[PDB]
């Protein structure tokens, strides 16, 4: 029905649409000024490490210190073949997409990462209140040199 | 309120409760799963430790292919289960956790616990495509298989 609360829902999720576009064009210098999408205490980062607990990055001021992390570990970073899923939740969002660049950790020879990826966006009040991103942590491992276990599967 | 906001609006009713079997089946009904998919469905694990996933492809597959996982975890069950509907009738996303004793040939029998993701597209009001993105390294300490630490120097 097109009621005053279908059409607030509606507008809800076309900006937070909007900002989810923002978020996964964002390159270069402009990645050092995302940490403005978010809710002054909103959360960001890696859901799946070779830890298994997450890498929560806590607040807006946390995230853009981060960002600057971010931008020399992975100086040309671009995602690719983004595919933005509304959900039920005006709020809530997922992306499917890739991603590539250069990786530059210390410690490790310098390579070249490639993955596919899952991201979760929640908002409020038109923020991104939490953002998680999920890969498969073995990709970065040979893009850093490092050894992937093996899970035989027999009879599969 | 036209016929073809109506027929998406049952689509996806239809599927939801689909989604819904899936995620709860156990036991032995897991046996009889293969019969929510299409006869050419896929189903299978995209985040594997080779980077390619293991796709099952066709629903006699899928029946055979059980067998097996019935054997190696006895007693999965899916919880903490989040149904995510999209802009797409046929497309859904589950963000859920999973745990059971696994019990691989050549491994110690182990309890696997982990966070999934997983993608179910339709065609019909069954399952065309299904597939699961998990982090492999908790299947690795799963099975006692060790898992390498990557460093993040740096990062605040
Ligand atoms: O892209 C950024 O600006 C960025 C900012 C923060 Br803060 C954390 C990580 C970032 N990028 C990496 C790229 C490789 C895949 N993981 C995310
Ligand atoms: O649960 C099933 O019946 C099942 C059927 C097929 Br065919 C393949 C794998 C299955 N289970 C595993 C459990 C642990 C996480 N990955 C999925
Ligand atoms: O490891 C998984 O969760 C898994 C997921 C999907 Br789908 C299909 C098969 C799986 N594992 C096989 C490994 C070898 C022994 N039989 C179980």
């Amino acid at each position: 029905e097109n009621t005053s609360e279908n059409r607030a829902q509606v507008a809800a999720r076309q900006h937070n649409r909007k900002i989810v576009e923002q978020y996964m064009h964002t390159r270069g210098e402009a990645r050092l000024k995302r940490h403005l999408l978010f809710t002054e205490d909103g959360v960001g980062g890696l859901w799946t490490t070779d830890s298994g607990q997450p890498i929560a990055i806590r607040g807006r001021e946390k995230l853009g210190e981060h960002a600057v992390w971010s931008l020399q570990c992975f100086p040309d970073w671009v995602w690719t073949d983004i595919q933005i899923f509304e959900t039920q939740d005006p709020n809530w969002f997922w992306v499917e997409c890739r991603g590539e660049g250069a990786i530059v950790f210390p410690g490790y020879p310098r390579g070249q990462y490639r993955n596919h990826f899952l991201h979760s966006f929640r908002f409020e009040n038109g923020l991104i209140k939490e953002q998680r991103e999920f890969m498969n942590p073995c990709e970065q491992f040979r893009s850093l040199g490092i050894e992937v276990p093996e899970v035989r599967r027999d009879g599969l």
